[PDB]
């Protein structure tokens, strides 16, 4: 069982505006 948000890091080639 990990313990992790849903959300994802900065510092990314790849990634629609979706978190924010």
């Amino acid at each position: 069982l990990e313990a992790i948000p849903c959300s994802i890091p900065p510092e990314f080639l790849f990634g629609k505006p979706f978190v924010f």
